[PDB]
């Protein structure tokens, strides 16, 4: 579990987000896994604008931060889960790094903000959502 906030929005996993989530929906897209609400309060996070494809991420399962080299965002295949068929996931960044299913929404961070949430994973590697494209989170 986990969400990023920023200024009146709250970004989730698709695959996560609650009825609350869906009653207040400003975007979603399946094929990114993500899902952005809007909020009452104003969140606590900045979203990095940037190319970095180094930093650090959060593993619940571990209860620890860990650094990853990430690939650029792309499209990669995901295999058949309970939340969706099998299909391309558009957006995505693979490192090397533990990951369960319930580790989705950890937040990768660069020296320059909040680059995505963690939404796939595998024998010993880690997927994150991209969000630096989202420009208009910022606004
Ligand atoms: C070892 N392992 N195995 C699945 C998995 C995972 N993802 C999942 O459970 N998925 C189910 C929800 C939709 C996800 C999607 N984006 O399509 C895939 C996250 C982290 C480590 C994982
Ligand atoms: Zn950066």
């Amino acid at each position: 579990s986990g969400a990023i906030y920023v200024g009146n929005y709250r970004v989730v996993n698709r695959h996560l987000a609650t009825h609350n989530d869906w009653a207040n929906l400003v975007w979603e897209d399946s094929s990114r896994d993500l899902l952005v609400s809007s909020t009452t309060a104003q969140g606590c996070d900045t979203i990095a604008r940037c190319d970095c494809q180094t930093g650090v991420y959060y593993c619940s399962s571990r209860r620890k931060h860990y650094p990853v080299s990430f690939s650029k965002p792309s499209l990669i295949f995901v295999e058949a889960s309970e939340y969706y068929p099998a299909r391309y996931q558009s957006h995505l960044m693979l490192a090397v790094g533990h990951s369960e299913p319930g580790d989705c929404g950890g937040i990768l961070r660069c020296q320059h903000g909040v680059v995505g949430i963690v939404s796939t994973g595998g024998n010993g590697l880690v997927g994150f959502a991209d969000v630096r494209d989202l420009l208009w989170l910022d606004e």
